[PDB]
């Protein structure tokens, strides 16, 4: 575990991350897709055998040793506001099993369902609320990754907010 379990973000591309493992915002189907999904494939192709894996669901597969987490998060365009929250917060219950399994001291973490998969809506608040759910029992090193500043800012605040 980490020495004095964080919580951090940093405003930068996931596939430079300086953590011991990552979570890709992957698609059901274990595709290149777009966004988060298309860096880490070019950073991690590898990682992208027999990925595909349910909505709700984690799945790792290993680029050499360094371990790829394909969480599937519900693409609101598609699910109802309660049966995409409902699979939205049981995707990151996935990835803390998942971290916890492996190890690591840290991990590298996009907002699941905040971009493509948002339904057109704002969902930095919903989206960070069960990622700290999830991690929050785990003792690794937690680094969030997004793109926005003022996305960074809010983010950061929470974060603070509980400390
Ligand atoms: C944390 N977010 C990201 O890393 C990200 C998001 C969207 C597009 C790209 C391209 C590279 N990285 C991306
Ligand atoms: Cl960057
Ligand atoms: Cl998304
Ligand atoms: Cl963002």
């Amino acid at each position: 575990g980490a020495m004095a379990p964080s919580y951090r973000v940093k405003r930068m591309d996931i596939a430079k991350n300086d953590e011991e493992c990552v979570v890709n915002a992957a698609n059901p189907r274990g595709l290149p897709g777009d966004g988060v999904c298309k860096a880490v494939y070019k950073k991690w192709p590898e990682s992208f055998k027999n990925s595909a894996t349910p909505v709700g669901t984690a799945k790792t597969v290993m680029c050499g040793t360094y371990p790829v987490i394909h969480a599937v998060g519900p693409n609101f365009s598609n699910y109802t506001e309660s049966e995409g929250d409902r699979e939205l917060a049981a995707a990151y219950r996935e990835v803390a099993k998942e971290v916890t399994r492996l190890g690591v001291n840290s991990v590298a973490i996009p907002l699941l369902s905040t971009g493509v998969y948002s339904g057109g809506k704002d969902r930095l608040t919903q989206s960070l609320n069960h990622l700290f759910t999830a991690m929050d029992s785990t003792d690794a090193d937690v680094v969030i990754y997004c793109r926005d500043k003022e996305w960074e800012k809010k983010i950061s605040e929470a974060i603070q907010m509980r400390t």
